[PDB]
Parts: structure tokens; C-alpha cells; sequence
């Protein structure tokens, strides 16, 4: 349905909201939400942990399946999998793993894969437990997504440095 609503526009096709990537979902009811995942496609937490936690572990199975059959994906890869009761498609993203040592520019690659999708309901790729720089990866975002994107910033905190940071 993709009845996106209480965005901030930060520019022509980037926009912003605080809250719950998991609420919105059940809320919009998009075509694509996009996870920030790991090689493993392992749901262990953050969004994905969240995205998984909502499938009832059905997403993590299927991931599994996916795993099984391709092995992992690459740092700044993607594919598209089930959306299960949250979005009709979920395209699952690597960005790098920044406390790791992982080259940040795979960042743009993790982004670019946007691109094939009309319309996304996304989180900050590796602003979490990845370790980027949160206004970096909003920055990537903005320079290589030139489809429509929802980010839903869960951390109030956050969301208000995005937007102070972004727009001013
Ligand atoms: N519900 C949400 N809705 C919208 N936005 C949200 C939401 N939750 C976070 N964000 C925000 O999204 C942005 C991205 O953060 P993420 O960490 O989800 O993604 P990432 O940086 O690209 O790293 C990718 C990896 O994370 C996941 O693995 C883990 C594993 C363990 C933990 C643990 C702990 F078990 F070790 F303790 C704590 C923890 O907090 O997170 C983990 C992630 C996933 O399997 C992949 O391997 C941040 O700005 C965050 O603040």
C-alpha cells in the first residue's frame, strides 16, 4: 500500500521519520523493507533481530534456505527475499562492518542496491552495531539512492542530530 505518512522530506526522494522500523511496516504495508544485514543473513538483532522477531522466525528460515543454496552474500551485496507479514518483498542489505576494519566505501555499493526498487521502508545501513558514522551513512544515502526511501531512525536522539545535521 506504501501509505507512508509523518516524514520529514530531506530532499527530492530521501525521507526521515522516528520510529519503529517494525511499526511502520505493519503500518504502511510496503512493497520493500529493507534489512541491514550480515553475510550470514543471521537475524541476531537490531533491525534484522526486530524484522525476524515480527515473522515469528519465519523470516530467518527462509533466510537460512537462502544461505544454504547461494552462501553468503558480499559486504555491500543484497537479495531479495520474502516481505512475510511485514512488506511484500524484504531486500536484505550488508553495509560494512566498520568496527571490523571493513572498507566504509562498500557503503555506497550497500546503498546502490536501492536503486532497483521503486519505493523502500529502509533503517541506517551500519549506523548500528556496524559501527559507521550515522550522518556518513545518511550522507551515502542521499548521494546514491535516487528512488524513493523511508528511513525509520528508531533512537529519537539520533533522529534529531540527522535532522539538525542535515537540515542547517
Ligand atoms: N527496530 C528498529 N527500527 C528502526 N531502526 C532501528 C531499529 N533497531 C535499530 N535501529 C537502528 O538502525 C540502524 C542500523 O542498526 P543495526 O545494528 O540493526 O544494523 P547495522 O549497523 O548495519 O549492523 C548489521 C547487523 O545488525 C544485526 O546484528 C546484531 C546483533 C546483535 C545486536 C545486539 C546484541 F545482541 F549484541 F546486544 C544489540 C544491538 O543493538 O544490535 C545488534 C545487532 C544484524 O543481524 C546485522 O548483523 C541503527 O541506527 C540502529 O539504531
Amino acid at each position: 500500500v506504501n501509505s507512508f505518512s509523518g516524514y520529514l522530506k530531506l530532499t527530492d526522494n530521501v525521507y526521515i521519520k522516528n520510529a519503529d522500523i517494525v511499526e511502520e511496516a505493519k503500518k504502511v504495508k510496503p512493497t520493500v523493507v529493507v534489512n541491514a544485514a550480515n553475510v550470514y543473513l543471521k537475524h541476531g538483532g537490531g533491525v534484522a533481530g526486530a524484522l525476524n522477531k515480527a515473522t515469528n522466525n519465519a523470516m530467518q528460515v527462509e533466510s537460512d534456505d537462502y544461505i544454504a543454496t547461494n552462501g553468503p552474500l558480499k559486504v555491500g551485496g543484497s537479495c531479495v527475499l520474502s516481505g512475510h507479514n511485514l512488506a511484500k518483498h524484504c531486500l536484505h542489505v550488508v553495509g560494512p562492518n566498520v568496527n571490523k576494519g571493513e572498507d566504509i566505501q562498500l557503503l555506497k555499493s550497500a546503498y546502490e542496491n536501492f536503486n532497483q526498487h521503486e519505493v523502500l521502508l529502509a533503517p541506517l545501513l551500519s549506523a548500528g552495531i556496524f559501527g559507521a558514522d550515522p550522518i556518513h551513512s545518511l550522507r551515502v544515502c542521499v548521494d546514491t539512492v535516487r528512488t524513493n526511501v523511508y528511513l525509520a531512525v528508531f533512537d529519537k536522539n539520533l533522529y534529531d542530530k540527522l535532522v539538525s545535521s542535515f537540515l542547517e
